[PDB]
RNA sequence: UCCAUGCGCAUGACG
RNA sequence: CGUCAUGCGCAUGGA
RNA sequence: UCCAUGCGCAUGACG
RNA sequence: CGUCAUGCGCAUGGA
């Protein structure tokens, strides 16, 4: 396994047992450097005939799969055992056994963290860093806070301090493994001065217990040989603002801010909370409606107003369906007022919609851009909805199709934001098409920025964040941060070893003590653990919905209300298991058909709590917030 | 009937009316334990002078025959009545009468299940678990899902819950029988942790309504006295891959995966389905051809390429015969292209075939192995075709004959996979020869693994799955699973009785409610039951083949088309009742000469459906999938 | 004893 | 939920 | 392969 | 400390 010279120089310190960091520009193939380090370390242990283990940690499963497929296994098919562990891949043997075998391991951090926790717990599945003899970490820049990498390494730091104390006062010391570190760039965060950036670098080193940073400052020639611009370009709004002012007058609400900013939205949420604490109308409901209107304004500021019309149409059609279902099996004055205030203008609002806008300007830019050019293209943005809007809008246009510009959307897989997520398989398929060429342009929020193997891209356009385009100053600050980070690395590399040791030791002690106080506060957090001390009410209509003892739990994850008395209250809806709404139209939850039972599961976000101590109402957004515990459902009862 | 001490201890709880499980290592003769339990129970009932019945259930007919021949009858020839019931043995008296007589019964589960269903139905042949006073089950580990054992025992669980309700609210309770359970090992399935294995064990106990598990933890000495290693060792491929790439280019097909994996085959099947939904060529036909090529690649990866040549030769010779028959009484461009692309290389492909391979390596291993050694040998594999290939190939070699190694193939009897099945009689004969010694080595897929009485085997080789050999990590996971299962049993045995009762009760309720939802969904499945609403077309050539009313049914099992108009379409073929093919060469079905009528029976796999509602085309693979029903043939019509 | 057909079930691998 | 392989069981019919 | 749920983490903007 | 957006990871369950 031949190694490049610039790679060779940086790798040399690690071959001597030094736990260091190794940061190289993207495209330099530092993965092969890690493979060489691994092979050399395992050969050294073979010569010494000792436990040779490596645990490669990557924050994304895609990276573990790629490393198994391309770099580690092919180069080590013959000598050693390898396994591409991950959480999504179903294995048949537990993790401790994988440690007892499979000399070389590619995994994901939180799996190892879970195994360590189980060791600390009573699950009896044990594993310790002492078992491993070397640890390799990818994207070390994420080891800056209580993330998984730092959570793993803090245990190692604590054990190292205990080992120092034992050494000084005792003969035996628990062995600890070597620690390698890889990263495209150490990064700088919340830095305004060289001093702050240097403090950040020292913090990263202390978290990784590194000895020194390593870069290539002598063989830059072939590196530059292998590794190789900012361009910048209504009546519907005021009509909607008029409606907003009218509803404010109807509600006697003082915004204190303008329309189309996070300040107004935050105030709306705060007033919604207050209204829920008062059990009053025209405040909570109007708070939600103003939230929706402000969202419409914000999207219109960057997206065609047709999409704001679609958003409002979906919202009010859902409201109509809710009220119609309520009528089955009357309407409040507030609901009547708001719905009539909307519907009376919906048709004319749409009429305004078609009238011609950052969108048209961006179109004018990109159509001109595509005349130059194989062709490739990328677009960045913020919201998931914006991606769908741009995709369908560019599909509607005929000029792009005439040029042959085929575009497709791309987003993450998180189940949030009330948008259809994209699965990992679909992301893989889309990227494969992009490589093949079935799609000429990509629209991504942040996925294509890192992780996804997107390359040979001529155009990269950022819309509201190798030609580079930024449609809408941030590039200047980004370049300044890059330069400051490089200078900080240069300084830190050139430092007295003892001063560096003292500083990193102080930082390690600080981190450990902070974690100790975090543990103390977390333990002190939950203290009540009461069976039934509350009552749940509908936040819109301050009516009794549930008691504290009639609730039960399934899977220790879902909370349900089995009592027949409760079932006479809610209503069911479904369109395209089923959704559960109030008598007032407020959503309550979902009908889960689990274990041969039709459990009406409910969510806490949409209810309000009333303690038996008459304490003020509260909103939680999550069950775990309160410390009181509920009993687990017993199927013997209700079996019937 | 003397009983061994370790057997005595485990059997003791059952003598007190406890429904338990009894798992002992193979070779400990737990059958005699069951016989002792049966004799004691029947003697106890004789003393009480009540209905003494036992229904022994075994999942294989061979086991029932062996129990009748060796263990139950010989030990109970004198006192009680016994009968070796099975589905293959022709009896003269129905099953309910056998219950009314024949105190002790050895049978197979699905026979009892059929009788219970008839009781539930209107056939008037009745039988109930209340009739029996004891139930004995062999290989209880199969009672984990909706298999026959669990399907029988769920009725018992439901009846037990009804009995508890009656007891609490009423005086009388329907009697229920004792339940014994035998198994070599409870087994662990889909378990990665002690918790999951324990959950599996509890599920098995709930399905069997066991009181406790029982093992021998005190008399292990004589058990170990009576009851008593992993070894591990081209241009044709690329030539065929070149042809595959060429045909892909001819078809504009994007595989998205590599060659020689189930992914490519699954994609080929999906694209075949899509093509059938489009009624287009070069997609379905090429899908089948690529299926065959991928199968050839997979078998070549583990088998000599000569067998891949044989497979392709059979396929293309059958195609030539089909096209020649079509010419009797033209060829498509796609068929011409593919057949010419194959034949032009067949001779040179064979020339490559003889050029020297897991096969030669395995030969080198086994020839060396046979120098040690009465001699015995076993080989395991996956495919039925691999067994025939290995048998004929080892026959071709002269070294094995020189050593005196005689080998024979062995497979199951299922009528699937397009391979010649092996009959039960032939399996018995082969095993008898193996015991006698006419054959020194056996080649089996999975039959010899369990059920078949194969023993005193020095060598057991697994090729792509008391010396043990594994030619090609799974042994490690198997040992881990064994250890985890043993620990789970140890834990479950040592548990509070009331907690165990509560957990098993919850599991029983869960299983019953799940079955209730299954029944609901099955009832809701079929709703249409229409006489004629579809048309059948040939999937290759999207041409009308049959209407919905011209079809008729015989035996409520076969669907035929009596209309003369249909007969003018198809063609007949036969080589070595007859087979029916299309005008395009597509296979349609078989000519069944039944009840003095030459019915042209057809299969649904090879046709495509077109609803009268213009719904999209569909593929079913089975008639029962659609709910619409067809009329039964009336012989008065067509009698002529 | 052999042959043909239909239905159901479980295991393993893969997606 | 789908694909492949393997094994098993039951129910019909014929020689 | 798809769907639902829960939990945790980081980044950016804002207050 | 709170709000919004984005992305990621893990753990359950079902088809
Ligand atoms: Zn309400
Ligand atoms: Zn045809």
């Amino acid at each position: 396994l031949q190694l490049r010279p610039y790679q060779m120089e940086v790798a040399q310190p690690a071959l001597d047992g030094k736990n260091i960091i190794i940061c190289l520009p993207t495209g330099s193939g530092k993965t092969r450097v890690a493979v060489y380090i691994t092979k050399d370390h395992l050969d050294k242990k073979k010569q010494a005939s000792e436990s040779g283990k490596v645990i490669v940690l990557v924050n994304k499963v895609m990276l573990a799969e790629q490393l198994f497929r391309k770099e580690f296994n092919p180069y080590l098919k013959k000598w050693y055992r390898i396994i591409g562990l991950s959480g999504d891949t179903q294995l048949k043997i537990s993790f401790p056994e994988v440690v007892k075998s499979y000399d070389v391991i590619i995994s994901t951090a939180q799996i190892l963290e879970n195994s360590l926790l189980n060791l600390e717990s009573g699950d009896d599945d044990g594993v310790q860093l002492s078992d491993f003899s070397l640890i390799i970490i990818d994207e070390c820049h994420h080891t800056n806070k209580e993330a998984v990498y730092n959570n793993i390494m803090r245990r190692y730091l604590k054990q190292k301090l205990r080992n120092n104390d034992l050494k000084k006062q005792n003969k035996p010391a628990i062995p600890l493994p070597q620690i390698l570190g890889l990263t495209a760039s150490p990064g700088v965060g919340a830095a305004k001065k060289q001093s702050e950036a240097e403090k950040h670098i020292l913090n990263i080193c202390a978290n990784l217990d590194a000895f020194t940073i390593k870069t290539v400052k002598e063989n830059l020639g072939q590196l530059k040989h292998q590794i190789k611009k900012f361009v910048i370009a209504n009546p519907f709004k005021e009509k909607l603002l008029e409606i907003m002012a009218s509803i404010q007058t109807y509600c006697q609400k003082s915004p204190m801010s303008d329309f189309g900013t996070q300040h107004y939205e935050q105030w709306a949420i705060q007033m919604e909370k207050k209204a829920a604490k008062d059990g009053n109308r025209k405040d909570r409901v109007c708070a939600e409606h103003l939230r929706k209107y402000n969202e419409a304004l914000q999207i219109n500021d960057t997206i065609r107003m047709i999409d704001a019309y679609s958003h409002l149409e979906t919202f009010y059609t859902d409201e109509k369906e809710k009220k119609f279902a309520v009528l089955n099996d009357k309407l409040d004055e507030t609901d009547e007022f708001l719905m009539n205030l909307f519907f009376d203008n919906k048709k004319m609002l749409k009429k305004l919609a078609e009238n011609p806008e950052k969108l048209i300007k961006l179109r004018n830019t990109i159509l001109e851009q595509f005349t130059r050019s194989s062709s490739r293209g990328i677009i960045f943005t913020k919201t998931r909805q914006s991606t769908y809007a741009l995709s369908q809008w560019i599909m509607e246009n005929a000029k792009f199709a005439e040029v042959g510009v085929k575009a497709h959307h791309l987003i993450g897989a998180g189940h949030s934001s009330e948008v259809k997520p994209m699965t990992q398989t679909e992301q893989k398929e889309v990227i494969s098409k992009f490589r093949t060429g079935e799609i000429n342009l990509l629209i991504a929020t942040t996925v294509a920025e890192e992780g996804l193997d997107i390359k040979e891209c001529n155009i990269v356009i950022r819309y509201g964040l190798s030609t580079y385009v930024l449609v809408t100053e941030r590039e200047i600050v980004n370049d300044f941060r890059e330069k400051m980070m490089y200078k900080a690395i240069n300084r830190v590399q050139n430092m007295k070893p003892e001063e560096y040791a003292h500083k990193i030791l102080e930082l390690q002690v600080q981190s450990i003590l902070e974690k100790k106080m975090k543990v103390k506060r977390s333990i002190a957090k939950q203290y009540n653990d009461n069976p039934s001390l509350i009552t749940l009410l509908c936040k819109n209509c301050s009516m009794l919905v549930c008691s504290g003892e009639n609730i039960h739990v399934v899977e220790k994850m879902h909370h349900v209300n089995m009592t027949p008395e409760f079932k006479g209250l809610y209503i069911v809806r479904e369109n395209k298991n089923g959704e559960i709404i109030c008598k007032c139209g407020q959503a309550w939850g979902t009908m889960m058909v689990h274990k041969g039972l039709d459990l009406p599961c409910l969510k806490i976000r949409n209810f309000v709590v009333n303690f038996k101590n008459n304490s003020p109402k509260k909103q939680y957004k999550k069950w775990v917030e309160l410390p009181i515990r509920f009993p687990d459902l017993d199927y013997s009862e209700y079996c019937l």
